[PDB]
């Protein structure tokens, strides 16, 4: 599926933007941190699906209603925002 349509449909848009921080980090900042680190895509994909806490602040990203292939698509698109 298309990452931009997922970004809207799966509700990511409620907590994230690409250039500014809302509830969670901006995607440009995430892409900048995970730069070109080996294995980042798989690691972000897991956090998108199962939830995250502590990396960008004290408040959690709740687990998302995405499938594994959807999470990978989204992770890859977030990383391309750098
Ligand atoms: C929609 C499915 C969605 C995506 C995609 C997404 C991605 C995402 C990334 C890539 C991170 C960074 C994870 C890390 O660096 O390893 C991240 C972080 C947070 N998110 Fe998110 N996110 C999506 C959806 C949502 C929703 C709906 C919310 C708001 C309820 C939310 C919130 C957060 C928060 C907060 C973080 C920071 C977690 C941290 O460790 O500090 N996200 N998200």
């Amino acid at each position: 599926e298309d990452p931009e349509v997922l970004f809207k449909n799966k509700g990511c848009v409620a907590c994230h933007a690409i250039d500014t921080k809302m509830v969670g980090p901006a995607y440009k900042d995430v892409a900048a941190k995970f730069a070109g680190q080996a294995g980042a895509e798989a690691e972000l994909a897991q956090r998108i699906k199962n939830g995250s806490q502590g990396v960008w602040g004290p408040i959690p990203m709740p687990p998302n209603a995405v499938s594994d292939d959807e999470a990978q698509t989204l992770a890859k698109w977030v990383l391309s925002q750098k």
